[PDB]
């Protein structure tokens, strides 16, 4: 999925692109593994 890839890519800019509700767990995971907001 794109939402999955977005998290795997450590990007908020991808997270929001498709994750909808999962934006939260997406951003959360990206926080968890990485230093968002992605550039």
């Amino acid at each position: 999925d794109e939402c999955a890839n977005a998290a795997a890519q450590c990007s908020i800019t991808l997270c929001n692109l498709y994750c909808g509700p999962l934006i939260e767990i997406c951003e959360l995971t990206v926080m968890q593994n990485c230093e968002p907001p992605f550039s």
